[PDB]
């Protein structure tokens, strides 16, 4: 039918898959639980809608939001967009190098940034550094036949993935929208230097000079590099770029930023197995070697992208009924103000939200913590059966027993007090 690989990653360090996560794949097919490993969980799936849930995560990491995806006619979709995560079956197996042997000046000195990635067939494709400040790919003295290993982590090999969802690999990006950023890169590669012995459209310019201009045009978007002679003179040896090349670097950026849509549909991308080394944007595209990855990312819980919402009830006054269930109507929306129809897990029994709404009940001294709510979410909680009582939420008189909060960036607590004097 259709092969997929479940891969767990850690946000911010993709130098290895995150092992030790307990995962659960559910179908709308026998549901199963498995452990995250170093290559990915290989699964054959029939057409249908599936859900991947993290039951618990490794020490240090928060529980990730469940991924719901859809298999249909041999393709995978995430919930409906085409699966943006397509990656080689054996990760950190593709060799990329820096051709230390190759000499071609920028003005007075060797460019010395001739980065390549070896394809399955043995050929090399021109690649560019995606992280200006991180280490260049392994030096090679024989055109990619043998590479210099890293002293600490051994041979630096790369996972080959599709260049979709590239925003999250950038250190200091100029753009704020991931789509607009992917647009910008695609178009720089497009009018930049892609092949050895290609026609150089721009007069009075070598292959290595267009190559250099292309690289700087990537840094423009990936690391907010400026295209100014004065500010580049100690910036990674780009002070050896003549004014003719810099101008072509400008043209590439100005083409990227114009409204025309990108002509290239996809590009190869490469991630090293050492997070001190830079990721690499390819000039070519090899969908043959890529399979569908259902890719889940765990965030460190010290800086969490999800949050807890606690509701407590307290009954005060001598006439208050402490063995009474008060009922609360919760309405949740996401970052983009869409009503959440999902399963919110809790410290007690899990809560099925429908049309943004879900109802709970609490007696005096009872509480309930809704867990794993997304960044920037909002609530609207009403106590529906407040008749008779003077209700305070977080010690504030609320005539209608209804309280809201939007763009929630942290844990919150709604401590309801239900007073009733005699």
């Amino acid at each position: 039918t259709t092969s997929v690989l479940i891969r767990k990653y850690a946000i911010g360090d993709y130098s290895k898959l995150l092992e030790g996560a307990t995962l659960q794949l559910t179908g709308d097919f026998q549901a199963r639980v498995f452990s995250s490993n170093d290559i990915g969980e290989r699964i054959e799936l029939s057409d249908g809608t599936y859900t991947l849930t993290e039951l618990n995560s490794p020490a240090g990491y928060s529980i990730a939001e469940p991924i719901t995806f859809k298999v249909e006619a041999g393709k995978v979709y995430t919930i409906q967009i085409e699966n943006p995560n397509k990656e080689i079956v054996e990760p950190y197996s593709v060799e990329a190098y820096n051709d230390f042997e190759e000499f071609s000046v920028l003005t007075t000195q060797n460019y010395a940034k001739f980065y390549y990635a070896k394809n399955k067939n043995g050929s090399s494709q021109v690649v560019y550094c995606f992280n200006a400040d991180l280490k260049s790919p392994p030096d090679s003295e024989d055109g990619g036949k043998t590479m210099t290993p890293d002293f600490t982590t051994g041979e630096v090999k790369y996972t080959h993935i599709a260049g979709r969802d590239l925003f999250k690999y950038t250190v200091k990006p100029r753009d704020t929208d991931p789509d607009t950023f992917l647009k910008h890169i695609k178009k720089v590669i497009e009018k930049g230097y892609r092949e050895k012995g290609q026609a150089i459209e721009y007069s009075g310019l070598t292959e290595t000079q267009l190559r250099a201009a292309t690289q700087l045009a990537i840094y423009y978007f990936t690391d907010s590099a400026e295209l100014d002679k004065d500010k580049l003179k100690d910036y990674h040896g780009f002070g050896d770029m003549n004014d003719s090349t810099l101008a072509v670097a400008k043209i590439l950026v100005e083409y990227a930023q114009d409204s025309n849509p990108p002509q290239l549909t996809d590009l190869d991308f490469f991630i090293p197995n050492n997070n001190k080394y830079q990721s690499l944007i390819g000039t070519q595209w090899h969908p043959e070697d890529l399979v569908d990855i259902i890719r889940m990312e765990d965030k460190k819980e010290v800086i969490p992208v999800t949050h807890n919402l606690t509701l407590r009830k307290t009954v005060t006054g001598l006439a208050g009924d402490r063995t009474k269930d008060f009922h609360f109507e919760i309405e949740l929306k996401n970052n983009k103000q869409e009503l959440l129809s999902q399963t919110v897990k809790t410290d007690k029994t899990n809560l099925e939200f429908k049309d943004g709404k879900a109802t709970i009940n609490l007696k005096h001294g009872e509480s309930l913590t809704l867990q794993g709510l997304p960044e920037g979410y909002s609530y609207l909680v009403k106590e529906t059966d407040s008749e008779g009582y003077k209700v305070k939420v977080n010690s504030q008189e609320v005539a209608n027993a209804t309280v809201s909060k939007t763009g929630i960036t942290s844990d919150e607590t709604l401590a309801f007090e239900n007073n009733k004097e005699p």
